[PDB]
C-alpha cells in the first residue's frame, strides 16, 4: 500500500541541475 520508490526519484533528479 505504501510506497516511496516514484517520490525517491523525484528528489534525485532535482540535484542533478544542483552540484
Amino acid at each position: 500500500f505504501l510506497s516511496l520508490i516514484p517520490h525517491a526519484i523525484n528528489a534525485v533528479s532535482a540535484l542533478a541541475n544542483h552540484g
